[PDB]
RNA sequence: UUUUUU
RNA sequence: UUUUUU
RNA sequence: UUUUUU
């Protein structure tokens, strides 16, 4: 009997689900007209609450596979979602033309009915459909810190792809309340981040300007509320070609249960394939094992290290229980990297010319370095402040 | 368990691709004047929205393959974007005669319909088409660098091709207007990058004029977005007859994660066979793993090496954040080569007259490639200057 | 809960 | 995001 | 882009 198999209990999912969800599909043969008008009606605000998750599915089929039905049943992301639990019960309305017409005759749709009768339409191409999921695909490098970090961010690559001329935005797209809601219909949906994910990093060749839109905003998503994993592999557990060695900040015994149970959780966050590094975004499974208040002196140690190899990692806010041992790990690593390239500058030289010369090199990168982290801090500290001062304004 | 392979999940695609694009041929019996219209729809500022693929389509299979429609389907062109997930449906008409009577009855058309009234054409040869081509291949060399940069490459690129006698395009082609929006044209559209890339590269032996063009603009657009590429594997990653070996300045512990990671996203950038230089251009899939973002250190460090050996790569911007370890790796690149060629002279000379000879004739060099560095950074800080004195104007 | 850069 | 030359 | 002579 192994006693303590019990403190890893009650973690692991068992068996596949048997929970079973349903989202709507419309077959019209007026497809892209109700496209566009479930994208006015989201821009204009009507809540349309709980033929969202439909409506959303019926944007992304009409661009992805044209509306067809049968070859997205064949597809990999209805085979993925028919394993998480989602059933497609498709409503199908040959003779429809507006979006009021394709709603089932339920008592709680009605202020949705009553809410669509007002909502005016401008004809639009199909790729206004493209255009939204673009658009919706920038809010998902840095979803997961917030919505002001999300529209500050989904702002910088407006601004960043419209320099390149690849696209051009409505400007009442860009308004504050509209990318409010904007990132709040992209929080709550699975399927929206689920297939913005999956056409990012499946499209191989052909890319659009919607599909290059979406395959940069997923590859600045990876790992992207998981920098404790980004960190702790990067530059904690050190791989040689002989093997895995730890470090020296981190081995000891007070340390030594969180080191094992680190590997653990990573273990068990590898069962996801190629979705782990979209964990935190997509909310899979292992995600309360990688939390930093299960790891309270491995995370602020390996970002401490982390930051004394790299610039821009001194703008990580962490919480104040978590900050001296931040700086002190920082401090312990900048003087061991400094032993370390005054004996591999001795190792690789080979006169004294050359030593000379590597290492007039090697000081003045460090010096770079140095003073790149305290330009960082600089910066933090005044974001802090002027978000403070925001909050005491408000 | 190997827990650090979870680091390259989320990259690499999986599968081909079951995303299915649909674009539109028109099979006419006056094939001529239907593209001789679309040509000069487009010159006219006509937003031509969803039918542009198509459109261009036509006007590439009409050049390059007399529209018949049977050769071109044999043809690798359509077996690479049968792949990439294009289907073709041709919309037979036999009996048109102009460009209205070949758009399908959709209700979001009618703005196209509309516009296309009002527009007159003058009658031309099969040439115009030939002549449009070759004229949008002009912006393949630095498209990925802005608009700016494209417009003055192709208004130097006409200087060049008019002074040979090639050919000689109309005054109001070469207005900043028309421009812009044959750069919007291009840069939006996989198929004519695409086909203009495929046409340059693979066109052996009998060249017109227009054929001519579109290979020497293909030729120059040769890891076009990908410097970083070309410096690195250069003169960082030296190949000798005994192997590649590293460069002094990246041979140590802090930047070998990203000379190791460099080398799984060069081996990641070359599954796409020959159009691997192309790829930052075509928007393939190995594009966001060789940003600068990714490499800071190893990215200023090649440059600085690169602009050591060569005259033109001090005209290169790079952000403010690589400028001053680019101006470090620089200087003692140029110390550790005038070093090494004092040793060769040494080394290849016969007797102390040839050594002397020698030795004048490569001091005199290094003292006109140095003069020529600093011809180069004068020009650029004049031309930055320039532009935030226009900035500030506009 | 997450916080940087790209 | 990319930045030179050809 | 090419630059001479024959």
């Amino acid at each position: 009997m192994d006693l303590h198999s019990l403190l890893e209990l009650g973690t692991k999912p068992t068996a596949p689900h048997v929970r079973n969800k349903k989202v709507i599909l419309f077959d019209t043969n007026h497809q892209v007209s109700i496209c566009n008008q479930i994208i006015d009606a989201i821009n204009s605000g009507i809540d349309l609450g709980d033929l969202l998750e439909g409506g959303l599915l019926t944007l992304c089929v009409e661009h992805y596979y044209n509306s067809d039905k049968d070859k997205f049943n064949t597809s990999p992301i209805a085979k993925y979602l028919r394993d998480a639990g989602y059933e497609f019960d498709v409503i199908k309305n040959a003779d429809a033309t507006r979006f009021l017409d394709v709603i089932p005759n339920e008592p709680h749709y009605s202020p949705l009915i009553l809410a669509l009768k007002t909502l005016e339409s401008t004809e639009s191409q199909r790729g206004r459909i493209g255009l939204f999921l673009s658009f919706c695909s920038l809010f998902l490098p840095k979803l997961v810190v917030g919505d002001r970090a999300s529209i500050e961010k989904a702002l910088r690559q407006v601004t960043v792809h419209q320099e390149q001329g690849i696209v051009t935005y409505p400007n009442h797209w860009l308004t504050t309340g509209h990318m409010k809601v904007i990132f709040g219909i992209l929080r709550s949906s699975f399927i929206l981040k689920f297939v913005l994910i999956y056409q990012g990093v499946n499209l191989v060749t052909g890319h659009d300007a919607y599909d290059s839109i979406i395959s940069n905003s997923v590859g600045q998503t990876r790992f992207s509320g998981l920098l404790i994993v980004k960190t702790v592999l990067e530059f904690i557990l050190q791989k040689t070609d002989s093997g895995v060695t730890l470090h020296p900040l981190v081995r000891t015994s007070k340390v030594k249960n969180e080191v094992a149970s680190f590997k653990q959780a990573l273990s068990n966050l590898a069962r996801h394939g190629e979705y782990a590094p979209f964990a935190r975004v997509l909310n899979l499974s292992g995600i309360n094992n990688l939390e930093h208040g299960l790891y309270p002196q491995l995370s602020a140690i390996a970002l401490g290290v982390a930051t004394a190899h790299g610039s821009t990692l001194a703008g990580v806010n962490v919480g104040e229980q978590y900050q001296q041992l931040r700086e002190a790990a920082y401090d312990a690593e900048v003087k061991l990297q400094r032993r370390h390239e005054h004996q591999e500058i001795q190792a690789i030289a080979e006169d004294d010319e050359e030593r000379k010369i590597l290492e007039q090199f090697h000081l003045q990168k460090t010096e770079i370095t140095h003073s790149q982290t305290l330009a960082v801090l600089s910066q933090k500290r005044e974001k802090l402040a002027r978000l403070a001062a925001e909050i005491e304004n408000n």
